[PDB]
C-alpha cells in the first residue's frame, strides 16, 4: 500500500489496491506516499556542476551522484555538466544509415512526443525559439503540416494519430458527445471518460500489445511534470529486455493552453514554444546519455493548430430560431443541433435548417443534415453525430443565447482544410530519411507508418498503406494494386432503332461509317490517359468508345460509373445547338432493356437530366451527337443542373487552359447511407419516378495534368497533378447563399468547399484509377491521398 520502488510502474495495479502509475491521479487512485515519494521537484531537473559526484539524496527530483547511470535517475544534462560532454542540439546532423542499439533491442523503439494545438506556421519561428525542435525537422524527415480531421478538437485528433481511423469510425467524434444507445454523455470530469465502451477501433499500444509488442502508458495525468514524463520515458528504456517497451508517448498540453489565452500570433506564444523545445532538449539530450539518440525513432507531431477567436465574433442561434430552449447545443468552432425533450413537439429538423439558412448577409455559420457535408470531412456515419450540424467560419463562434474584454483569444475545431487548423509532423531516427522533405499528408496516414516503424500489421483502418513509403529510409510493407472483380464488355452496333420504344425524341435523319466512329481506334490512347478504371465490385458493364470520350456504362445503374476524356489547353467551347436542345438518343450498342427512358424524366415533376461527357466540348458539329447518346446522360435536378452546366461550359475549359490541357473522369456516387462506401442496389433508396433509374447522392469528377505544366496532359514524362470534387446532387441551392447572382460569383465557391481526394471516390464509387503509368505504385498512392485544399 505504498510507492517505494514503484513510482510510474507499468504494473495494472486492479481496484480497490492504491497505484503509482501514469494515471492513477486521474482516476484518484494513487497511494498516499505517491505526491511526496513520485512528484518529488527537490533541486530541480537539471545538474549544475557543485551536484557532481553527489551523494545521492532519494528526496531529489533526478541525481548528478556516479551511481545514477547505473541507477538509471540521472539529470538529463548529467553527461553534458559533470561528463563534459555537449549537448544533442549543439552537435552536426550525422546521417543514422542503420539504428545503434544495445544487443537485446529485437527493434529499435518508437517516441510519439505529441504537442496539444502546435500550429504549423509555428515552426517559422525557427531555431532562435526553438533550436531542438529545428534540429529534428533539418536532420529528419518533415512536411511542411500535417491535416487533421474534422472537429479539430483535441480527443478526436489524439485517437485519429492512435488508430489510423477517422472520427465516425474510432467512436470519438467530439470531446463531448451524447450517445442515444447508452443514453449518456462523454465529458472530461470525473470517471465517465475511462468506460471502454466510447473507444472503438484499435489503438497503437493495444496493436503493438497483441502482437507480443510492450507499449508505455500514452497518458499523463496533468499532475506529473513535463520533466518527470521525461525522466520516466528514459527509466523504462534503461529496464531489461523482457520488460522494456518498444512504443512510448509524450503528451503537453502546450502550445493549446496559451494559444486559447492569447491567441496564436500574441507575441506571448514564444515562451510555451521555447518550453516546449527544452523539453525536447531533455529527451534528446537523455537518449544521448543512454547511447540512444541513434537508436530511437522520434516523431514529433500535433493534434491540430490554433486560429484567432474572440469572444465578439460570436452567432447567437437565438436570433435565428423563435424557441431555443427546445434545442440541446454542442456550441463553439463547431455546432451540433439535437432536440432537449421528448415530449416537446415543437422541434421539427426540416424547420431549424430552413430559420438557419441564408438569414443574414454576413452570417457566419451554414446548417448541414450531416449527410449532406462535404464529403472530405467523413464526419456523418455515427449515432453520436447529430444529425444537424452548423459549420462554423474560422475565427467565429456558435452559441445559443447572447448570456453563454474576453477570456480566451484562440480556438479550433473548425473545417479540417483551414490553414490555422494545420499542424506537424516530424520524424527522426535510423527507419525515417536524411535531411528530407514530403509533401503535406493526413494524420489518418500515420497508424500504418507507426505500425511498419515497429513491425506490427495494422488493424484496418483509413490510411492507404504505402502513400508514406517515401517517409522512411527502409520499408517492410511494398503495396499491391488490387485485382479487376469484373471484366468489361466492348458491344458493337447490333440493335435496330425500332428495337427501342424509350419514348426520347432528337434531330438526326451508311452502317460501318457508324460503328468506326465508335471503335477503339486512337480514343483510349486520347480519353484514357491512365488506363481502364478497374471495378472492384462484381456487376455488368460496357466500354462505349466515341471520338471525344469513353465510358464505362453500368447495365445494372443504367449509366456511366465512369466518362474518361482530355480536353487541350487550345479546345473550343460551342453551345447545344438550339434543335438538339432536348435531344436524347438510343444507344444501338445497348439493350432497350438496360437504357434509361425519356418518359421516366417527363412523370418525375422534380427530376431532370444532365451528360457526363459535355456536349460543349464537343470536337465537331458530328462529333456533338454522341454528347446526346441516353448512355451518356444522368439524372439531374433543375438547381444542380445550374452547378454542373457552369462546371461544364466554363471551368473545364478554364482548368484545360490553366494547366496545358486536363484529363476528366466524371460520374455519379450513391450514399444513401452515408458510410462514405459505395452502395449496393438495396441501400439506394431514391429512383426517377415509375422507373428503376437510380438516383445519384453525388457527382465526381478527377482532373488530371502533368506536374510539369509544360508538357500537356496527354505527353507527359513524370508526375501527375489532380484536383477531384465529390459535389452534393441537391433538388436546390440552399447551400449557396449567393446562388441568385451569375455561376461565376458562387459555382466555384461550392465546388472547393466539396474538394476530394482519389481515394474519396475510389471508396465511395469501388473503382480504382491510375492503373496504367510510368509512376511507382507507391507514388500513385500519394497522388490518390493529395487534396487540393485552395487555401
Ligand atoms: C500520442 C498520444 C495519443 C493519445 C490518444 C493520448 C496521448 N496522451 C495524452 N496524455 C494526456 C492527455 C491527453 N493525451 C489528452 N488529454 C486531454 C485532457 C482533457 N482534455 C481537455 O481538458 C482539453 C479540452 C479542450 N478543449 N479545447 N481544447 C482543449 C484542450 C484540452 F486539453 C481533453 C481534450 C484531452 C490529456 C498521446
Ligand atoms: C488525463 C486523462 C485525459 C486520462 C484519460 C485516459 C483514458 C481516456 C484512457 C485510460 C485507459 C484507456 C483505454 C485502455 O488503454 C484500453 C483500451 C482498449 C482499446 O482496444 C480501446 C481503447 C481503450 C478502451 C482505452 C481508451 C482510453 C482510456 C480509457
Ligand atoms: C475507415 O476504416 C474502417 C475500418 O476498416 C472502415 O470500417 C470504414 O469503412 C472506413 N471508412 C472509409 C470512408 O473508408
Ligand atoms: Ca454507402
Ligand atoms: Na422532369
Ligand atoms: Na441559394
Ligand atoms: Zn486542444
Ligand atoms: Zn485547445
Amino acid at each position: 500500500g505504498s510507492c517505494k520502488g514503484r513510482c510510474f510502474e507499468l504494473q495494472e495495479v486492479g481496484p480497490p489496491d492504491c497505484r503509482c502509475d501514469n494515471l492513477c491521479k486521474s482516476y484518484s487512485s494513487c497511494c498516499h506516499d505517491f505526491d511526496e515519494l513520485c512528484l518529488k521537484t527537490a533541486r530541480g531537473w537539471e545538474c549544475t556542476k557543485d551536484r557532481c559526484g553527489e551523494v545521492r539524496n532519494e528526496e531529489n527530483a533526478c541525481h548528478c551522484s556516479e551511481d545514477c547511470l547505473s541507477r538509471g535517475d540521472c539529470c538529463t544534462n548529467y553527461q553534458v555538466v559533470c561528463k563534459g560532454e555537449s549537448h544533442w542540439v549543439d552537435d552536426d546532423c550525422e546521417e543514422i544509415k542503420v539504428p545503434e542499439c544495445p544487443a537485446g533491442f529485437v527493434r529499435p523503439p518508437l517516441i510519439i512526443f505529441s504537442v496539444d494545438g502546435f500550429r504549423a506556421s509555428y515552426m517559422k519561428k525557427g531555431s532562435k525559439v526553438m533550436p531542438n525542435i529545428e534540429k529534428l525537422r533539418s536532420c529528419g524527415t518533415h512536411a511542411p503540416y500535417m491535416r487533421p480531421v474534422y472537429p479539430t478538437k483535441t480527443f478526436p485528433n489524439l485517437y485519429t494519430l492512435a488508430t489510423g481511423l477517422y472520427p465516425e469510425s474510432h467512436g470519438i467524434v467530439g470531446n463531448s458527445m451524447y450517445d442515444p444507445v447508452f443514453d449518456a454523455s462523454f465529458h472530461l470530469r470525473g470517471r465517465e471518460k475511462f468506460n471502454h465502451r466510447w473507444w472503438g477501433g484499435q489503438p497503437l499500444w493495444i496493436t503493438a500489445t497483441k502482437q507480443g509488442v510492450r507499449a508505455g502508458t500514452f497518458f499523463w495525468s496533468v499532475s506529473i511534470p513535463h520533466e518527470r514524463r521525461i525522466l520516466t520515458i528514459l527509466q523504462w528504456l534503461s529496464l531489461p529486455d523482457n520488460e522494456r517497451p518498444s512504443v512510448y508517448a509524450f503528451y503537453s498540453e502546450q502550445p493549446d493552453f496559451s494559444g486559447h489565452k492569447y491567441g496564436p500570433f500574441g507575441p506571448e506564444m514564444t515562451n510555451p514554444l521555447r518550453e516546449i523545445d527544452k523539453t525536447v532538449g531533455q529527451l534528446m539530450d537523455g537518449l544521448k546519455q543512454l547511447r540512444l539518440h541513434r537508436c530511437v525513432n522520434v516523431i514529433f507531431v500535433g493534434d491540430h493548430g490554433m486560429e484567432d477567436v474572440t469572444c465578439d465574433r460570436t452567432e447567437f442561434l437565438s436570433n435565428y430560431l423563435t424557441n431555443v430552449d427546445d434545442i440541446t447545443l454542442v456550441p463553439g468552432t463547431l455546432g451540433r443541433i439535437r432536440a432537449k425533450s421528448i415530449n416537446n413537439s415543437k422541434y421539427d429538423p426540416k424547420t431549424i435548417i430552413a430559420a438557419l439558412t441564408c438569414k443574414k448577409p454576413d452570417q457566419h455559420f451554414k446548417p448541414y443534415m450531416k449527410q449532406h457535408l462535404p464529403k472530405r470531412l467523413h464526419y456523418a456515419n455515427n449515432r453520436r453525430i447529430e444529425d444537424i450540424h452548423l459549420l462554423v467560419d474560422r475565427r467565429w463562434h456558435v452559441a445559443r443565447k447572447p448570456l453563454d474584454k474576453c477570456f480566451f483569444q484562440g480556438d479550433h475545431g473548425f473545417d479540417n482544410k483551414v490553414n490555422s487548423m494545420q499542424t506537424v509532423f516530424v520524424g527522426y531516427g535510423p527507419t525515417f530519411k536524411y535531411r528530407t522533405k514530403v509533401p503535406p499528408f493526413e494524420n489518418i496516414e500515420l497508424y500504418n507508418v507507426m505500425c511498419d516503424l515497429l513491425g506490427l500489421k495494422p488493424a484496418p483502418n483509413n490510411g492507404t498503406h504505402g502513400s508514406l513509403n517515401h517517409l522512411l529510409r527502409t520499408n517492410t510493407f511494398r503495396p499491391t494494386m488490387p485485382d479487376e472483380v469484373s471484366r468489361p464488355n466492348y458491344p458493337g452496333i447490333m440493335y435496330l432503332q425500332s428495337e427501342f420504344d424509350l419514348g426520347c425524341t432528337c434531330d438526326d435523319k451508311l452502317e460501318e461509317l457508324n460503328k468506326r466512329l465508335h471503335t477503339k481506334g486512337s480514343t483510349k490512347e486520347r480519353h484514357l490517359l491512365y488506363g481502364r478504371p478497374a471495378v472492384l465490385y462484381r456487376t455488368s458493364y460496357d466500354i462505349l468508345y466515341h471520338t471525344d470520350f469513353e465510358s464505362g456504362y453500368s447495365e445494372i445503374f443504367l449509366m456511366p460509373l465512369w466518362t474518361s476524356y482530355t480536353i487541350s489547353k487550345q479546345a473550343e467551347v460551342s453551345s447545344i445547338p438550339e434543335h438538339l436542345t432536348n435531344c436524347v438518343r438510343p444507344d444501338v450498342r445497348v439493350s432497350p432493356g438496360f437504357s434509361q427512358n425519356c418518359l421516366a424524366y417527363k412523370n418525375d415533376k422534380q427530376m431532370s437530366y444532365g451528360f457526363l461527357f459535355p456536349p460543349y466540348l464537343s470536337s465537331s458539329p458530328e462529333a456533338k451527337y454522341d454528347a446526346f447518346l441516353v448512355t451518356n446522360m444522368v439524372p439531374m435536378y433543375p438547381a444542380f443542373k445550374r452547378v454542373w452546366a457552369y462546371f461544364q461550359r466554363v471551368l473545364v475549359k478554364k482548368y484545360a487552359s490553366e494547366r496545358n490541357g486536363v484529363n476528366v473522369i466524371s460520374g455519379p456516387i450513391f450514399d444513401y447511407n452515408y458510410d462514405g462506401l459505395r452502395d449496393t442496389e438495396d441501400e439506394i433508396k431514391q429512383y426517377v419516378e415509375g422507373s428503376s433509374i437510380p438516383v445519384p447522392t453525388h457527382y465526381y469528377s478527377i482532373i488530371t495534368s502533368c506536374l510539369d505544366f509544360t508538357q500537356p496532359a496527354d505527353k507527359c514524362d513524370g508526375p501527375l497533378s489532380v484536383s477531384s470534387f465529390i459535389l452534393p446532387h441537391r433538388p436546390d441551392n440552399d447551400e449557396s447563399c449567393a446562388s441568385s447572382e451569375d455561376e461565376s460569383k458562387w459555382v466555384e465557391e461550392l465546388m472547393k468547399m466539396h474538394t476530394a481526394r482519389v481515394r474519396d471516390i475510389e471508396h465511395l464509387t469501388g473503382l480504382d484509377f491510375y492503373r496504367k503509368t510510368s509512376r511507382s505504385y507507391s507514388e500513385i498512392l500519394t497522388l490518390k491521398t493529395y487534396l487540393h485544399t485552395y487555401e
